[PDB]
């Protein structure tokens, strides 16, 4: 079929390779829009804000056994965490207390087998980049999980050819053919499920509805009051959105996109708010500052999604066999440590952005309980720190004491952005953060043991050539602390 020249060769090497063909028809949608100029862009000419949701801690009403049971849990694991310096599965990452945020996921699906579901379904999706760390953390220590996880648990994502930017051809790397391929996004959740058979499979067996998160999300969890919500309003798809902090810059808002509706009748045309999402990689740079103001767009996508599967299976079967996300462009050369290996597009999707494809979907506000997010060591830190806890179900959530508002950490990019200046910065041990409302790190530093922080803190280093270790047992409040 299709179409170009360069498309071709794309089904070509995507055929040889035996990609399934649910993946080959969605990327080559994708393919045929890059190639008419499209970028993924959303303006803010193209949206609006929204501003009124529903809100899970108003609501009371909860779903019956059936329901819950109907319902299937699964984790995000497909990325690395490489702004972090991380070169494999995030989710490996000691948290709290010599655990790692693959050993709290297990831990919660455990809880709820015993206490809530007995046979409550679990699902990872990996890619090509963590599948074999993660399938050996586990074979050790969950042997439960391990046993029916190529069977049952892993859905493996999709692998797409990185496009040469001057054709759109396929890029050749022949010290690496490997880098020759990227898995799609989180969006190539829903065209591995469906590509897979799984998603049909889940549907026969009578699974109803899916949440997915992220696996640095340790807040997020089977929420009974959601399952009912959905159900009482009829929702195919929803999702979580917290009230935007400070820090909330990774991440995607919530929009609106305007559209008036014909009821059988012309006259009036009443319009349907259809909500969206705006990724960061979609925003033009112009309008980042309004994308980065938290008045403005208020809302933030959490990625705690709800999907009911009957829905989404046939929308799909019925568009095609694919499920159409918009494209976002990324460009990378195809070795991201060689600069001047081939430039390339990748592309992507985000699963957040199927808001778009329901008739019936929506958003809630959440508490921050639900929203644990790890995308830097600031909030690792914050996560290591007596600021969260460890609740029954294996959950992790801030203390009592920060009354859901996160301790704003405020790390120094240039020395403490990757792993090893992290470790550094607390060799001699983590602070106690369960009081401090802000901490700022500049210049090189080091806690000391047992230190204590509260209220507004700075610790401000502008020498820049030795450490500023501070004192064991420090208690600072209030104040900046200086050599
Ligand atoms: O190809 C991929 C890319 C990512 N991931 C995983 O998806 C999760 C989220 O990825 P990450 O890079 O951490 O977050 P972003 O894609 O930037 O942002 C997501 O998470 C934010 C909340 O933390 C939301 O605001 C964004 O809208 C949502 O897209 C992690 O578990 C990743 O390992 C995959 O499995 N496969």
């Amino acid at each position: 079929k299709s179409l170009s020249a360069a498309a071709q060769a794309c089904v070509k090497k995507m055929r040889d390779a035996k990609v399934n063909e649910a993946c080959i028809r969605t990327f080559i949608a994708q393919h045929v829009m890059v190639s008419k100029g499209e970028t993924g862009s959303i303006p803010d000419s193209a949206i609006m804000p929204v501003d009124s949701l529903d809100a899970l801690d108003s609501l009371t009403i909860e779903c019956d056994n059936a329901v819950l049971q109907s319902t299937v849990v699964l984790k995000l694991n497909g990325g690395l965490g490489t702004g972090m310096g991380l070169c494999d599965a995030k989710t490996l990452l000691e948290v709290k207390d010599g655990k790692t945020f693959l050993d709290f996921t297990a831990l919660q699906v455990q809880y709820l087998r015993q206490h809530c579901s007995e046979h409550l379904r679990f699902m990872l999706m990996d890619s090509f980049n963590t599948s074999a760390s993660t399938k050996s953390f586990l074979k050790a220590r969950y042997p439960w999980l391990y046993q029916v996880f190529d069977s049952e648990v892993e859905l493996m994502q999709n692998q797409v050819p990185k496009i040469l930017q001057d054709t759109l051809e396929p890029a050749a790397w022949a010290e690496n053919p490997a880098y020759e391929w990227a898995p799609p996004g989180h969006g190539d959740i829903y065209t591995a499920l469906y590509g897979s058979g799984k998603l049909q499979e889940l549907v026969e067996q009578g699974y109803r509805y899916m949440f997915v998160s992220n696996g640095d999300n340790l807040g997020a969890t089977i929420d009974k009051r959601v399952l009912a919500y959905m159900e009482k309003e009829k929702i195919d798809f929803l999702m979580e959105v917290c009230r935007r902090t400070e820090s909330d810059k990774k991440g995607g808002h919530l929009a609106r996109q305007t559209v008036y509706v014909k009821g059988k009748d012309g006259q009036p045309d009443a319009e349907k708010r259809v909500l969206d999402l705006r990724e960061s990689a979609q925003c033009p740079k112009a309008d980042m500052e309004s994308f980065q103001d938290i008045n403005k767009y208020s809302f933030f996508n959490t990625n705690n999604l709800w999907i009911r599967l009957p829905v989404l299976l046939e929308t799909m079967q019925e568009h095609g066999g694919t499920l159409p996300l918009p494209v976002i462009r990324n460009e990378k050369t195809v070795d991201s440590s060689n600069s001047a290996s081939p430039k390339v597009y990748q592309l992507e999707t985000a699963m957040g952005a199927a808001i778009a494809m329901f008739e019936s979907a929506s958003a809630i506000v959440v508490p921050r309980s639900r929203f644990a997010p790890v995308k830097t060591c600031a909030d690792l830190l914050a996560l290591r720190s007596d600021a969260y806890v460890v609740t029954d179900d294996f959950r992790l959530v801030l203390d009592d004491r920060c009354h859901g508002h996160p301790p704003v950490v405020d790390l120094d990019s240039a020395h403490y952005k990757m792993m090893n200046g992290f470790e550094k910065l607390v060799q001699h041990g983590v602070p106690s953060l369960v009081e401090c409302k802000r901490v700022t790190v500049k210049g090189l530093v080091q806690f000391g043991a047992g230190n204590v922080l509260t209220g507004t803190v700075t610790i401000e280093n502008t020498d820049s050539a030795s450490a500023f270790v501070i004192p064991d047992g420090a208690k600072l409040n209030d104040t900046t602390a200086s050599p």
